């Protein structure tokens, strides 16, 4: 009983779930569920749909090969979901009193079993969580009931006729309806587009005359490079690209410059006439997001015309940069084809709900410290109690010893003040107290007492302590930030003086 | 009950703890325990160096002196009551006293005496005195805490020694290690100060000073080179050899770190040690002057710890006409300022503590960070037949940077890689994984999908072991004590290596 999480499990009637199948099994698969020629040893689904298709690529080739689709399978009748608190055969079968000696799964479809757990249903299916970060969970069958299975198709992705893994990811997309969703067809076509116009362009044939056009050195190479980027950035094929680029200086032409460097040195031939084996050597270069347009936190080549645009100056870049530092045409087939696919990846990551750096216990990282809070209940604020709390944020740096100065903490009146005594911070055991001001009516300051340096091997425990003088819940028009704010090392941003911002997001809740 | 830890609690006769002791009542306080709300108490510790903490001026609680430490004792028997949380109204509730009595009154009444001190004449609470640490907090009744008889352990000032010094020497007796002796340091200093400044070549340097205000970028240049030509003179000459190879200790950061100094010390500032600390303490870069970098404190001599705080008097000193706002400085209160963020910093070093990739402290590293999910994930354990599962927490601060795959120990026998439960999930896509081994006790687990973390896309890397046999695992048996996350690839000595993040794995029985 202290293994079953009964507000997850029920019975329902025509139970419904998802299979990710691989190509070639889909329309075998719709015939029925048969086991092939060890606890968890069952059938697997899952209730995200998406969640399934992601299970249906060719496993020869599973960077980049072909999606097969995904299968609804739904059982007759009443079907009983049981969902368990622990993934450990062992534990489970003690904590039920099963056969120590049988597979769990073995012993889940017997009459014997379905008559305990069933609550009146034909069957048991287990439920468990799909995956930290996901709220979809994984259905695992016993193989002799799901001979009962009727098996419909969801969707066969080899049917809809598109590149690469284009359909699986489209897919995906559907599930955020923000989102990124691109149409793959209207980029390839754009890419190669412009990929062979801006070849005929008169400044960029004119800058490849230019070209060394053999083995040198990365020094020299990747300044031709930054000189290629520029002049190709100002034909009219780039002119958005050009615009979207010129500021932050993650998307600047030395990045492109050496993304391409780095993937001329390591594509061999061997690599270059295989998808499967150049996106392995692909997905392994850091420095992509120069490419995407990712940083901080947002996808911003977010519209099919500038993702075209990127790949193309990418692509020719590759092609300048081969003769160069390389060992050979692949700049503009299998790299293409092999850079969507990456794109695609990390796309449909951030189309997936998730926790921003500083909310929950994800880390922010930021001027060199690493800042979090401890666990999960640390980052909220429970409201609606006369009375106290305590929340521990985690705290250090990557090398040398970078100074805390203080935080700044949320207050709101009659609802949420410091308390001051219990609020402390905690260096490597040593405790030191706090000084604490309110600077005005929503925000207390509190500096530490003696220095705080944190650092490789030097980490800090920030524990702050709320009192509440009232019951009455605090409403969103009472607050308006929404992070406790540690404060760094004091720098000078816009010539004047700030600290280094450590932003730990909270929630306000009741019990 | 669920809120007493009786494995912390225990009855003691003639119980002791140390109680620190502010300058002006190191006398005083020998008389008598006197009081001069929930939680309204009189405070002790079992750890006489944290108590030494607390010893020092209130009003200069940075810099100001340290008073004292005090040993005080109950006569008789007392109940030591250990408490699991520290949330007042969860206690008084679960312990069925009186909500509206505080509780530091309920527990120096006799009826709480009695249901709760096992015939002991007093009870004291107990409670964990910080994260990171090991020591407790004693929280007397302060009517109780009238019988305490109080002897000095130590009183800093007696000792006569300058600023913080002999605070921070009985601090260190803690480990029997980094036990400087600050009299000779500062002597050492003051003369090498003296003889430098009298030295040709650096009369020479000081002559080429603009002695005026000019850019940051000037006088960075010129302090530069004022450090080249210091560092030759032979009173630097083993600083010279210790900060050779290095970049965290070069002429540049000095260079910054004297910069930084100037630009912030105005004359208010200069004049007053405890506003030159504040402000000191601010300031990035101090690893430079303090030799302490990756994890360790490299000047651990005397000899070189005077050389380095020399040789940064001088730089600032040069460097105040530069970028000031003022010159006795750079001498007087600058070395007693920087002598005191030494010797915390030291303290922290000192001190106990888990190292990056340990239990949960991260390990930071090429714009990565991973971590054990929890201290028992951290965790093999070992003397039995069966499986476990351990999580580790991935991302990174900025751009997608890919995770090449995973190093996993393997026994032959003790220990083998389940390969159906290990997996990895970003932002909740699942990934299977591909696992080979690489001889007989490492296996290395391909990603089956590209795995890329940035801000805002995580992964929880699942590793699942396999045990064959219940014959424990010995020490000889197991080669690393880390589990390999492999980064990017980058090239290092003219050959390519993924970027390496550690995560340090303890070995264990259960009970």
């Amino acid at each position: 009983d202290d293994v079953v999480d009964s507000s997850k499990s029920f019975v329902m009637e025509n139970f419904s779930s998802y299979h990710g199948t691989k190509p070639g099994y889909v329309d075998s698969i719709q015939k029925g569920i048969q086991k092939p020629k060890d606890d968890w040893e069952g059938f697997y689904s899952t209730d995200n749909k998406y969640d399934a298709a992601g299970y249906s690529v060719d496993n020869e080739n599973p960077l980049s090969g072909k999606a097969g689709g995904v299968v609804k399978v739904t059982y007759p009748g009443l079907t009983k979901v049981l969902a368990l608190k622990v993934d450990n055969a062992e534990t489970i079968k003690k904590e039920l009193g099963l056969s120590l000696t049988e597979p769990l799964m073995e012993q889940v479809g017997t009459e014997e079993f379905i008559k305990r757990f069933g609550d009146g249903a034909s069957r048991v299916v287990l439920s468990l969580p799909f995956a930290e970060g996901s709220s979809s969970v994984k259905y695992i069958n016993n193989w002799e009931q799901a001979k009962a299975l009727s098996v419909e198709l969801e969707i066969n992705f080899e049917t809809r006729g598109k590149r690469g893994q284009d359909a699986m990811y489209e897919y995906m997309a559907q599930a955020c309806a923000s989102c990124i969703n691109l149409d793959w067809d209207v980029i390839r076509d754009k890419t190669k587009t412009k990929i062979e116009s801006l070849k005929e362009q008169g400044p960029i044939k004119n800058k490849m005359s230019e070209s060394p056009n053999k083995t040198v050195s990365e020094e020299k190479a990747k300044q031709y490079l930054e000189e290629f980027h520029q002049t190709a950035l100002e034909q009219p094929e780039l002119s958005e690209l050009k615009t979207v680029t010129g500021t932050n200086p993650v998307f600047a032409g030395a990045n492109y410059a050496a993304w391409a460097v780095n993937v001329a040195q390591v594509i061999d031939s061997e690599t270059a006439d295989n998808l499967e084996k150049t996106t392995a050597a692909l997905s392994i270069l850091p420095g992509i997001g120069s490419v995407m347009g990712i940083a901080d936190g947002a996808v911003h080549h977010n519209t099919e015309e500038i993702v075209a645009q990127s790949i193309a100056l990418s692509s020719l870049m590759v092609a300048q940069a081969i003769p160069l530092v390389g060992e050979l045409g692949f700049a503009a087939y299998n790299f293409v084809e092999s850079i969507i696919n990456l794109f695609q990846v990390v796309h449909n990551s951030y189309n997936r709900p998730a926790y921003s750096p500083g909310h929950k216990t994800q880390p922010f990282l930021h001027d060199g410290y690493a800042v979090s809070w401890n666990t999960v209940e640390d980052s909220i604020i429970r409201t609606g109690f006369q009375g106290e709390s305590g929340h521990d944020i985690k705290i250090t740096a990557e090398n040398t010893p970078l100074p805390i100065a203080g935080v700044l903490l949320p207050t709101i009146p009659g609802k949420l003040d410091v308390n001051k005594s219990k609020t402390h911070i905690s260096v490597n055991g040593r405790k030191i107290r706090m000084r604490c001001r309110a600077i005005d009516g929503d925000v207390t300051f509190c500096r530490p007492k003696s220095p705080v340096y944190v650092g490789n091997g030097v980490h800090a425990n920030l524990h702050v302590a709320f009192h509440r003088s009232s019951s009455e819940k605090i409403h969103s028009n009472e607050i308006s930030s929404d992070s406790i704010g540690v404060l760094g090392y004091q720098k000078t941003v816009d010539h004047t003086k700030v600290n280094s911002k450590l932003s730990l997001f909270f929630e306000i809740k009741s019990m």
